[PDB]
């Protein structure tokens, strides 16, 4: 409703607009994108009927659009003369710029209109302003370009040699980066008049040594324009510098021999360049060109080629001896990615390709490969895309396109979790303590609940295959070629979550079980098959989670499973600290809490118990005939009354019947770990738990 | 010493090749890189009199190099007739082929050979056979290319002519990825005879309506080509589809718009493209090209496009608000990079520009700007290339150039460590645990650690502003522009780690001094400036670290400071615990230890004490008379012994008188938390210490 004023102008309905503005429509309305008001519109259009009408109407001559450009600025990138004439009658200023520093002799230029070029210069417009913008862009070197610049790089002929023969333009002036109009030209993407315009420009006295925004000579250009006679006239200038080398160190001459043109740098050669430049006589036999070849040796170039002395070690063990001959051998980039799809340096086959070692940015990654198009490839892609801030998965480095296959780049890692645990199923025959299965599955249950919660996703794929492991040997999740976005629907998270499940019984039994098989067994067989009670009612917990299935991995990381068996010991000699347990209560809120499930291993642990340790222990209470029982409480007194005295100097009798204290409740009673943490899993007495 | 006659034959020394080879020289040695030959060489320059020479030496005539080529194969890619003739003569086939499937036939295509390709022909080479390759790159939709795409790739137009009118060659034969010849001509960087060879193929019947390896069919590309002599012929198919959109979902005429082409899009008009494309008359008036809008308008274009419903709320709380209008208005993409330079977007100003909100995969991400070649600009980006595993960094989504200015993509945080104290400090007037300062610090170290250690790099501008606080709020390092490489010198890493000294200071104290002056005063005056005890030893320990400064900050993370009050209780009780300080032995180990430094907190703590609280602990021991006396070790007696009966139901009266326990003992003695910590440091009793 608003908006009907703008619509009509830009339909050049002018008998709706004459309605619109008779009828009480706002005539400087601004739209609230860029601040555009009817007037700016039919200006735009360049229709002088329809912009004297809404003046007519009181539309305001010099109002500025969000960019600060006027109508009368507007008028110059139509070309109207007419409103030229019009605006500036009307109080707008010659010289006036927009907030960015264009000025209306500027866009003329840029737009090529010579009527309006002519007019504005005959008006008293300043020819050589260099733009003034922001202290923002101008910190950027951004800024300083000149109306010439702007002729040679939109190619408008006609428009540079009336700046140059009748206006008077500095040729040889420089914007903020330091380019001259020559380099503007030169850089531009449109070609169509760069001859004309080059000539005319170095005709006119430009400057051939001056740099670009990638230390870019006009000279450089010009060959990597692969334009010949662009060259040839650069040329001819008696003091043009051809051993300029660009940012990345290339002269022209290396350039032109990397980018297979013959002609040209046989024409370098001639007027001399310099022939150590690089691998040059090397790169012309790798694209089979004897004829370059035999010209470059007549000029002098070298014949072995040993590159700058980058000191460089890889990071990787189980690689890196193939590393160190990639990094060697020669191979063409792609983008960043230096690699080769060999069978020396894959490390697996894929369904779209395979995993390859590689470089990105001089960093040794993993390269996986995919058909660009392809489901996998876009899958895996938008899930690494979404997931930077995810500290427990594969780190995405970034991506390279080249025919339609894309080359996903990813943190190297050293072997799967199969592998690793496979030396660790061969090696650890004793019944130990395994740290290695807790600090691995912390680390992937994080993973998981950061990519459900944090980045958006499902992974649908947990598989010891798909578990990774560093040189530390740290844990990292990675293949997320079959990921699924929203979370929403349940049975993805439920899928997810059962397969973890089914880890958890993976690396605690050391993968002695094959993944598949486990995943052919139910999850009720799969929960029966736990070993230690621990993990039993951790993979339960898994398969079963509460009404919010959200909060339903951060809780489980604060399992007993997840805790050391110091951890296990010290919490439950704490628990028996309690001083109504030692001194046993009717009344107490936590002895009916532990109060009973008719088999367990502590019913009557009173026999379960050696028991020369037992009347040891008994006798401390025999005078008032204070015997221990075999309630729950008195077993958690007797663990904390055990191991608080068996430090003192009269008991190592006791220290080689019971062996490690923490180990040997464990054995006798594995029970009892789970049951206290399932009783006092939500009360006061939580403190005695230990810290995550 | 090996390569002295491959050296000979490639500099063609036919006389010092004739004195090595009768000198005994190995005539079959291969190179390592390519496992190229001698005679491989000789092939390659086309000297068929070495090639002669080396043959009768007994140089092996069909040995393959590293890629699989025949002296055969590489004497087509030289055009050498008599070469084929000779190897042919020698047990060659005709139809043999590289590792990548490549005949000869296929190089001399390539080559554009054609007295060669004429040659194999006749000697029955097979015209379209499809390129098999590896299984590997088979899958990646790599191979299946013909001679005739070949041809037309690399724009030789005889050697097309001669294909399709001479030797039978199927014209619509398509690769793995499913390219044709059409499309790879027009796929092609050699756009010097594109024109010839599109209309030859045209006229031959290829098919127009085939997809490439960006769902760009050759209509796509040339719009993209702004070639409209081709977009013409191309036309003049009276089948061809021009409503295909590529894998961005853009139709040609779309692209003709974005790409400021009014003939070739009033064409594509005038031949019934739909103008249902999307921001078609819109993108025309961005472009200043009212006759263009025109065009648009009369072939039936939408007058306002709204984009797809695409859900996005944005992430942060303290931008998003801004955010949330980045994602709406138009903006020309950088790359990947979606951002504007303006005001209403910069959260910062910087030394080359300003840091500013932006979408850098559809993700929102903080962008910070540099002058492109700057020292700055490639210190920032060199050391966040090199830390992308480190998890406490600020975490490096990618960079974009534009015209010498470099945008540096990087997670957006909440704000800085500065204005997130500023809040803390107005809120803590209590005399509370600060965690704040604990797990933020611990965050701050880790990645300083990481950085010298696994990065590699220096800060040298540890600051609160350089620090970046999330939504959650966790900490995060940041700006690497004053970053340097090998920490081998000393000096860098000190000069790094005395400004973690300060800083410690300055989150303790809740910012209230300033960081600027901190860096004034001696690191000997900040240390004696520290508050409490446990960060007074800790930024000291910063400023002395001992002979191996590298192990020095994985050891500072066990430091006290870093342990809550509850667990500088719990290990206070634990160690008083000892059965030797208990019953009080001379000959005891830990009792030495503890033993004495004449100015002390606890030099006669029993009058310290209230002391009614002591008195009644005194009474336990009034039998035997077995008071507590002013040692350290009875001190810490007395702590276990009181924290262990204080939960027991008859001690609400020294609940009341001691206030919080872990508390009240860090109070009148500050000095025994460090104490103790500083005497235990190495032996066997830190396993009364906290787990880190
Ligand atoms: N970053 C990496 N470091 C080491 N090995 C890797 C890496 N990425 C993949 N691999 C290896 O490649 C195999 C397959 O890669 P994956 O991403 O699982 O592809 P797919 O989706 O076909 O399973 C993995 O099982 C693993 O052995
Ligand atoms: N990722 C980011 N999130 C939020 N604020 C940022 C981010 N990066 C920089 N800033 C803000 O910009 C300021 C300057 O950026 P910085 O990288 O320190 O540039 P300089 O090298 O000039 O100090 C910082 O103090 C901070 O306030
Ligand atoms: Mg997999
Ligand atoms: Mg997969
Ligand atoms: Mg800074
Ligand atoms: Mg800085």
């Amino acid at each position: 409703d608003n908006h009907l004023l703008i619509k009509a102008v830009q339909n050049e309905d002018v008998d709706l607009v004459q309605q619109l503005l008779e009828g009480g429509a706002n005539v400087n309305f601004q739209e609230e994108e860029g601040g555009w008001t009817p007037l700016h519109n039919a200006v735009q259009m360049s229709r002088e009927d329809i912009v004297e009408l809404l003046l007519r109407h009181g539309a305001d001559p010099v109002l500025r659009k969000k960019n600060g450009a006027t109508p009368f600025i507007l008028a110059a990138i139509a070309g109207s003369v007419k409103l030229l004439k019009l605006f500036l009658s009307k109080g707008a200023d010659v010289n006036e710029c927009d907030f960015y520093g264009f000025t209306a002799f500027m866009e003329a230029a840029v737009y090529g209109k010579v009527k309006a070029l002519k007019f504005l210069y005959k008006r008293g417009a300043n020819v050589n302003l260099r733009r003034k913008t922001k202290e923002d862009q101008e910190r950027l070197r951004k800024g300083g370009a000149t109306a010439l610049m702007d002729a040679a790089e939109k190619g408008h002929v006609e428009v540079l040699k009336i700046l140059l023969d009748e206006m008077g333009a500095d040729v040889n002036a420089c914007d903020n980066m330091g380019r001259n109009a020559l380099i503007h030209a030169l850089l531009s993407s449109d070609d169509s008049d760069v001859e004309a315009i080059t000539h005319l420009l170095l005709d006119h006295g430009a400057d051939v040594n001056v740099r670009g925004e990638r230390g870019k000579t006009p000279l450089i250009l010009a060959v990597e324009k692969k334009h010949l006679g662009l060259v040839q006239r650069l040329l001819e200038q008696e003091h043009i510098e051809i051993n300029d080398t660009d940012s990345d160190g290339k002269t022209a001459l290396l350039l032109a021999v990397e980018l297979k043109l013959k002609k040209i740098a046989e024409l370098l050669c001639k007027r001399g360049a310099s022939t150590d430049c690089g691998d040059l006589v090397m790169t012309a036999r790798r694209n089979y060109d004897h004829s370059l070849v035999k010209v470059l040796l007549s000029h002098g170039a070298k014949e072995d080629f040993h590159p700058p002395a980058e000191d460089w070690k890889p990071q990787s063990s189980h690689w890196g001896a193939a590393l160190k001959d990639l990094h060697r051998i020669y191979r063409p980039m792609i983008g960043k990615l230096k690699f080769f799809i060999d069978e020396k340096y894959k490390i697996a086959d894929t369904s779209e390709g395979g995993i390859y070692l590689g470089f990105y940015e001089k960093q040794e990654v993993a390269v996986k490969t995919f058909c660009e198009g392809s489901p996998r490839a876009q899958r895996e892609v938008s899930c690494l895309q979404s997931s930077r801030e995810n500290s427990h998965l594969v780190t995405f480095y970034g991506s390279e396109s080249h025919r339609g296959h894309l080359f996903v780049c990813v943190t190297l890692c050293e072997q799967t979790l199969e592998a690793c645990l496979d030396v660790h199923r061969g090696e650890d025959v004793e019944n130990e303590e395994d740290e290695f299965a807790r600090n691995v599955l912390s680390s992937i249950f994080k993973a998981v609940q950061e990519l459900h919660l944090s980045c958006g996703y499902t992974h649908q794929d947990l598989q010891p295959q798909n578990i990774l492991i560093d040189s530390k040997k740290a844990a990292h999740l990675a293949d997320f070629d079959k990921s699924i976005k929203w979370a929403g629907d349940p049975q993805e998270v439920k899928r997810d979550l059962e397969d973890l499940g089914r880890l958890v019984l993976y690396v605690v039994k050391k993968g002695s079980i094959s993944f598949e098989d486990l995943k052919a067994q139910s999850n009720e067989e799969v929960v029966q098959l736990s070993p230690d009670e621990e993990t039993k009612d951790l993979i339960h917990r898994l398969f079963h989670p509460g009404e919010h299935v959200r909060d339903c991995l951060s809780d489980l990381l604060g399992h007993p499973f997840f805790w050391t068996w110091e951890s296990r010991y010290r919490t439950l000699r704490n628990v028996g600290n309690e001083s109504d347990i030692k001194t046993r209560k009717s009344e107490s809120e936590i002895l009916r809490l532990l109060q009973p499930e008719h088999s367990k291993s502590f019913d009557k642990w009173t026999t379960k118990i050696n028991e020369c340790v037992m009347k040891k222990m008994n006798k401390f209470y025999e005078k008032r005939g204070n015997f221990y029982q075999n309630t729950v409480g008195d077993l958690l007194k007797f663990i904390r009354n055990l191991g608080e005295n068996i430090d003192e100097e009269k008991h190592k009798k006791m220290k080689l019947k019971i062996g490690d204290p923490s180990l040997y409740f464990q054995k006798t009673f594995p029970d009892l770990v789970i049951y206290v943490y399932t009783k006092l899993q939500n009360t006061e007495y939580r403190k005695h738990f230990p810290q995550t």
